């Protein structure tokens, strides 16, 4: 079997993609956020907290038919954001762009954090980490692509994130006209549930490449792009009246720049990321000041490759028995 779906941006600046995702029979279309760095899929419900509702789409499981109470079970989590979610279990048929899963957990939120309350367009998350960080008690629960794995004609899915427009997440196959040239794939760490890499190294606009290893993972659910300081440092000294700003919370640059594109390596190969990826327009409705789209890791304990990275690729999560992930540009 295979799925392909469409991914869309929550807002103008690609702060988030999100995902239609069928639950229940009949289905309930909710919108997910596909999220590479955990391995949750949960949901607001008709159990959410009500004032915690602000405009989401809501699972009602009493209302499918196919809804079993996973009993006893719970789930709890926190990202690295800050922002977190709680509740209960229910197994129910999902579906994504065609592929079903029957049996699937899908957790069931009574309590969300603010910051998910005031995005009324995201309607929870659907992880594709790897299923040992997925936080259900006391039985650990499957992510969709791990249930999905055996039945699909290959053990992978694709994230074709796009920049200011849609993109396609596919599962079971390879779309080999949506990228260019070759996919170069590099080896994957599991270790910490992690689609964990190394990069070969950089370079910040036409400038030379830096062979240096950059461990990091790639994670769709994160929208910056988060890098070592010295990285970051040689980046933001190429856009003038460029600075961090610890009130801000990172570094800024006039909003009057043009920015520079950046590379990272994968193997041999290339990615570049265009200057006006980089861009996450004003720090506040009408200000002059803009906010970078590549910042510090430093003190987040890992690098990032959010969605700024791997928009400007098509990307490989490779599920196979040996986990790897390829990258082509497109």
């Amino acid at each position: 079997s295979t799925g392909s779906a469409t991914t869309t941006p929550i807002d103008s600046l690609d702060d988030a993609y999100i995902t239609p995702v069928q639950i229940g029979t009949p289905a309930q279309t909710l919108n997910l956020d596909f999220d590479t760095g955990s391995s949750d899929l949960w949901v607001f419900s008709s159990e959410t907290t009500a004032s915690e509702v602000d405009g989401q789409t809501i699972y009602t499981p009493s209302k499918s038919t196919t809804a079993k109470l996973l009993s006893g079970a719970t789930w709890s989590i926190s990202y690295g954001d800050g922002s977190s979610s709680s509740g209960d279990v229910y197994t129910d048929t999902v579906s994504v762009g065609g592929l079903t899963v029957t049996g699937q957990a899908v957790e069931s939120a009574k309590k969300v954090s603010s910051s998910f309350t005031e995005d009324s367009t995201i309607d929870g998350l659907l992880g594709l980490a790897f299923s040992t960080l997925n936080t259900v008690s006391p039985t650990q629960q499957k992510t969709f692509f791990d249930n999905a794995k055996a039945s699909l004609d290959s053990p992978v899915f694709t994230a074709d994130l796009g920049y200011h427009a849609p993109g396609t997440y596919n599962f079971g196959f390879i779309d080999t006209t949506a990228y260019t040239g070759s996919i170069t794939y590099t080896a994957v760490s599991t270790k910490q549930g992690f689609w964990e890499w190394t990069s070969t190294g950089y370079a910040v606009g036409s400038g030379t490449f830096k062979s240096t290893s950059i461990d990091g993972i790639a994670d769709t659910g994160t929208t910056l792009l988060y890098l070592p300081a010295t990285v970051v440092s040689a980046y933001w000294a190429q856009v003038s009246g460029a600075k961090s700003s610890s009130s801000v919370g990172g570094y800024v640059f006039p909003c009057s720049a043009t920015l520079p594109s950046f590379t990272f390596g994968v193997g041999s190969a290339r990615i570049v990321i265009p200057g006006d990826y980089i861009d996450f327009g004003p720090i506040s409705t009408g200000s002059s000041s803009c906010f970078g789209g590549i910042q510090s890791s430093a003190g987040i304990g890992i690098n990032i490759f959010g969605d700024v990275a791997l928009k400007a690729a098509f990307v490989v999560f490779n599920g196979a028995t040996t986990p790897t992930l390829g990258f082509a540009s497109k």
